[PDB]
């Protein structure tokens, strides 16, 4: 048998890899164009802020991204080079309200043999759109001549003498092209120029050189007219060459930290802005001085320290004094420059939401409620974070009132000339108060009318412009205009009421067996029918489906049954056995998409929705949800129309392609809720806890959502311990040796502010051993495990392990007969300049008290990378051996198994009694314990080379893999493990886990893989059938979709590498699938024709089935 996977994006992206400022969308507008690896996000810049107008996908990972205006256009063009090697230039086209990216040229512009350069991928555009120049590789200057004759982007190259370029720019104001870069050689880092001919295909030599710069000299700055030449920056000093002017500053204030973005601020370059590794923002100043002819020279150069943003890996000056801050390690922000300090001069307004890097994650159900969340170490240096992402549906609260005890909630128009609420009616244990919406305040009123003495069941506006109110004793008919009691209906002796339902024009009241079915007319509650049922009544609903219903649904007692009976004669027309023995609650009849439903919730939790039929009563489709453990009742509300369902835990129920979806509340426990539509809460909802009333809006439909617990410091693993209610994580700190002969920090973090605190006694590595000195403004790395509470997320203990020792690898696991859940690390000290590490750690700690108490350590002659829980055993990987633990009853690791082979297993998974070893460069291996013979023994291995990043088991016979080019893999035996998968993902992968973030199909197994730009994506399993279905749409989604830039997706999702490029296998593009769902219905005929007796609507319940995975 082969493999089939289906892999689809959970999350795009939200590392920003680039931006850029221009007049992309009109000549009036200024926009900001932002790379996130595969996805370009276009705004207006406004005074608000940033507008979003438009987000497009391109088939390829962004590696240049420029907007350049040549002569004959309204706007900027933009130019972009994939990763691959695919060069388009687009357009913005608007057409009244339809937004389309055209393709004014592409092509692509890969050599047939080359090596990839250091630096990487250089786009550079002439100043005068003379040509685009590309550096791909070494010894190779890749000219595209921009002529409006070159639709295919045809190239050529230029010898390039200097094999080593740094960073190379387009020089302003010149005749001929020119290039300024900065080369290599064994002789040091120098800056040369060369100008470029179209004519001759050749280089002409530049207008100037300098033989010598800084050693660290990595980025080069166009300066414009009128001062021209160029601004070199490195690691100390900041330099300017225009042939023969030459300026030079080395501002000790830069030393610290490595600069490594830059922007212009004004069009003549006097002012930039530069951002360092560690978030600061520097002003570069050009000062300018006036000659006595009156002709103005360039001065001396100055830097200026402006405060501290995000780690920047790109900057964009917008406008007056608003910053954007790009950011792939954090957070993404505008800031606000001041031209007075405060003594910064920055000052954040908005952020935007970064999970990247995501180095490790796990997913977690702390409320054991069926759904679980993931919780990633997000970001790096002061950036670190966790982030906790949850599926559900956000709840907007613009007013609360402390109201307890609160047992019902109706909306009501006081007035029946207006079609807004102003009125909220609520229920307590026999009392019934009313509240009345002026605008936006609340006042405590009284109705006419209406009873204060008895708990209210139901009331509303009614037909012929009256109110009602059903209580516990009675069912009340009230005037509008003059409010007065108009006619009252009781229970022929007087008996209590049990279950109350209504609608604009008919009530059914139960009382215990009998029914009674009044109708509301005017100034008068008519009775028309009543009858006795077999057995008690639970619950019952009237809404017209179809205001006269000729339809009541009822739930009974005894039988648990949901039963459809016909008005007024209350024959029954259809009855579903529902089974078990808990009654139900709720019944509701309801409209999803034209299609009508009814809906009915026992008190555990149980939801059967079936199929009904307004002209036959039937029910069909019997389907059930669980939608908690207490008690549900169901609402609805207007969004389409949905229902609200209010238990222990709050869900709502609305529709998607004729398929229904329960989403999760962000909320805990709604026990009653109604909707308001108020002129001061429009489309809102009321919902009603144990202690407070709550107004507000609902978001439409279900999503991602995410929160953020700084740390400030770099964390590197978790892992979830339950008996102890906590998270276990790796953080490391940086640190700079001061002058007092040791290391201080930088700042507050995790590691240095925790609730309690230890540091390690281990004496291993004290005596008979050499120091490790350090220097001046050295940086070290200072690890600890921290443990977070899992409510809260407070640091309640960080334990800091020794001085240069790095932890590694990190489980929570139990390990032979010993009762107790460890925290078990492994680590390796590691020194600077050094080979593998020599010496490592496996410590055993144990959380309690609050307090990390250290159980045993174990001294290893190697680095541990990777632990994993083995059948109550510990199995280490050591450098390059891997080593399985026995915990013995005293308290102390031994060792069982040794298994030395060369592999260096970087990556661990295990699933029964196999192992899957991740290799740093020798691809997957495949190791198999023998439990009477007690060692390992190798099954299979991949012998392909694949430098791995993550590994994962999808089950017994299938094994995932990530290497560094981006690129997925499938293995499978057969011994040689073979490569029955391969797909170009685009994203570095870091992590693999088991799980899912939707509730607990077509697909089996679910994998969350989480990536460097922050992306989360997910793996599962088709089957053959299954699979040659989606392949043969692919295909013919492809045809059809229009590929920003033309680029084939065939060709994009082919596996890369740079010894290695065949098409994807095995693997289905769940993003390709899913845009199936957003094509015009009548483009959607063509992808299906003559697909096999296959309709749109058909693979519409498949794809849209599909998307229910995440």
């Amino acid at each position: 048998s082969m493999s089939y996977n289906y892999v689809v994006t959970a999350q795009k992206p939200t590392a920003v890899n680039g931006c850029v400022t221009g007049h992309f969308t009109s000549a009036e507008d200024l926009n900001l164009l932002i790379a996130k690896n595969t996805r370009l996000e276009i705004y207006v810049v406004t005074a608000e802020g940033l507008r979003p107008v438009k987000e497009v996908g391109m088939y390829g990972k962004i590696a240049v991204m420029e907007l350049f205006r040549p002569k004959g256009e309204s706007k900027d063009l933009l130019f972009i080079l994939t990763a691959k090697y695919n060069a388009c230039i687009l357009e913005y086209k608007q057409s009244g309200e339809s937004i389309d990216i055209i393709t004014r040229a592409h092509g692509n512009v890969q050599d047939r043999i080359g090596r990839p350069s250091e630096t990487g991928i250089i786009g550079i555009i002439d100043p005068e759109c003379r040509m685009i120049g590309l550096r791909l590789y070494d010894g190779l200057f890749k000219v595209i001549p921009l002529d409006r004759d070159n639709k295919e982007l045809k190239a050529f190259n230029i010898r390039l003498e200097e094999l080593h370029v740094i960073d190379v720019k387009f020089l302003y104001g010149c005749q001929a092209p020119t290039i300024c870069f900065v080369y290599q050689d064994p002789q040091g880092r120098h800056v040369k120029t060369y100008e470029v001919s179209l004519r001759e295909k050749e280089f002409n030599k530049g207008p100037w050189k300098q033989e010598n710069v800084e050693a660290e000299a990595s980025m080069v700055i166009a300066v414009p007219e009128p001062f021209g030449g160029a601004i070199i920056i490195g690691q100390e000093s900041i330099t300017y060459h225009n042939g023969d002017k030459y300026l030079a500053i080395a501002p000790p204030i830069i030393k610290q930290s490595t600069i490594v973005c830059h922007n212009r601020v004004d069009p003549n370059g006097s002012r930039y802005l530069l951002g360092d590794m560690e978030g600061r923002l520097f002003m570069l100043l050009l000062e300018k001085e006036e000659q006595m002819d009156g002709t103005v020279t360039l001065k001396d150069l100055r830097v200026e320290l402006l405060g501290e943003t995000s780690i920047a890996e790109c900057l964009t000056y917008l406008d007056n004094g608003v910053v954007f801050v790009g950011s792939r390690l954090g957070d993404s922000q505008l800031v606000k420059l001041n031209v007075d300090s405060n003594g910064s001069y920055v000052v954040a307004m908005e952020t935007f939401t970064n999970l990247g890097p995501i180095v490790d994650m796990c997913v977690v159900d702390l409320e054991r409620q069926g759904q679980g969340q993931l919780v990633t170490c997000s970001g790096a240096f002061k950036e670190g974070s966790l982030r906790i992402i949850r599926n559900g549906i956000g709840i907007h609260e613009h007013a609360s009132i402390d109201l307890p005890g609160i047992k019902g909630l109706w909306p009501l128009r006081s007035d029946p000339n207006r079609e807004t609420d102003d009125t909220l009616v609520l229920s307590f244990v026999g009392q019934t108060r009313v509240l009345m919406l002026n605008g936006e305040e609340v006042e405590e009123t009284e109705l006419m009318g209406f009873v204060d003495d008895q708990q209210t069941f139901f009331c509303g506006n009614v037909a012929h412009q009256q109110l009602i109110q059903i209580t516990s004793a009675s069912v009340r008919l009230v005037s509008q205009e003059p409010k007065a009691l108009v006619s009252e209906w009781k229970e022929p002796q007087a008996k209590n009421i049990s279950v109350a339902s209504c609608n604009s024009s008919q009530v059914v009241v139960a009382v215990g067996r009998a029914l009674y079915y009044l109708q509301i007319h005017p100034q008068e509650l008519r009775q028309i029918s009543h009858t006795e049922m077999e057995h008690e009544v639970a619950c019952l609903d009237i809404t017209p489906l179809g205001g006269l219903s000729p339809l009541c649904a009822i739930g009974l007692w005894t039988d648990i049954s949901a039963r459809i009976l016909k008005l007024p004669s209350f024959e029954l027309l259809h009855k579903e056995m529902l089974g078990g023995e808990i009654i139900p609650r709720s019944i509701l009849m309801t409209t999803f998409e034209s299609s009508h439903y009814l809906l009915c919730a026992l008190g555990d939790g149980a939801l059967f929705y079936f199929g009904l039929n307004i002209e036959t009563g039937l029910l069909s489709d019997r389907k059930k949800v669980t939608l908690g453990t207490q008690p549900t009742v169901l609402r609805t509300f207007r969004s389409t129309t949905n229902v609200f369902a209010c238990s222990d835990r709050p869900t709502v129920i609305y529709s998607s392609n004729h398929k229904l979806v329960f989403s999760n509340v962000n909320l805990k426990e709604v026990n009653y809720m109604c909707p308001l539509n108020s002129d001061g809460y429009p489309d809102s909802l009321a919902l009603a806890n144990n202690s407070t009333l709550t107004i507000g809006t609902i978001d439409e439909i279900q999503k991602l959502h995410i929160r953020t617990v700084p740390l400030y410091e770099s964390p590197r693993k978790i892992c979830y311990q339950e008996v102890s209610q906590c998270f276990g994580v790796l953080s490391s700190r940086i640190e700079v040796q001061d002058t007092s002969g040791g290391t201080t920090a930088l700042r507050p973090s995790a590691s240095t502010q925790a609730l309690s605190s230890s540091v390690s006694s281990s004496k291993l590595f004290s005596s008979s051993t050499a120091p490790h000195e350090t220097s001046f403004g050295e940086e070290v790395e200072v690890h600890n495990l921290l443990i977070i509470d899992q409510h809260t997320f407070e640091v309640l203990h960080a334990h800091q392990f020794l001085q240069n020792e790095y932890a590694l690898s990190l489980v929570s696991c139990k390990l032979g007969k010993d009762p107790n859940t460890y925290f078990i690390v492994g680590t390796a000290m590691v020194y600077p300049e050094e080979a593998e590490p020599k010496q490592g750690r496996i410590v055993v700690f144990q959380y309690s008290d609050g307090k990390l108490q250290t159980v045993a350590e174990k001294e290893v002659k190697g680095a541990v990378y990777s632990m994993v829980e083995f059948n109550g055993k510990l199995l280490a990987s050591i450098n390059s051996t891997v080593r399985l633990y026995e915990w013995t009853t005293e308290k102390e690791l031994r060792t069982e198994c040794n298994h030395y082979n060369n592999i260096m297993a970087l990556y661990l998974k295990t699933k029964g009694d196999f192992i899957l070893v991740g290799d740093l460069m020798r691809s997957v291996l495949l190791l198999a314990y023998k439990p009477m013979e007690g060692n390992f023994e190798e099954i299979a291995r991949d012998f392909n080379p694949n430098w791995m990043s993550a590994v994962e088991i999808l089950d017994d016979d299938n094994f995932l893999g990530a290497e560094n080019a981006f690129n997925l893999f499938v293995c499978q035996k057969d011994q040689h493990l073979q490569e029955v998968g391969l797909f170009h993902l685009g994203e570095f992968v870091n992590v693999f886990c088991h799980g899912s973030l939707v509730m607990q199909t077509p697909t089996q197994g679910s994998v969350l893989f989480g990536t460097v730009n922050g992306m989360i994506g997910l793996v599962t399993s088709l089957s053959e059938s299954w699979y040659n279905l989606l392949l043969d749409m692919q295909n013919r989604l492809n045809k059809v979709i229009k590929s920003v830039g033309k680029i084939e997706h065939s060709f994009w999702r082919s596996f890369h590498t740079e010894r290695k490029t065949e098409p994807a296998t095995g693997f289905i593009d769940g993003d390709l699938i899913e845009s199936f769902l957003d094509i015009s219905r009548p483009k959607m005929q063509e992808v299906v024709a003559n697909l096999q007796e296959a309709t749109a609507d058909d693979l519409i319940k498949v794809v849209e089935e599909l998307t229910r995975i995440h």
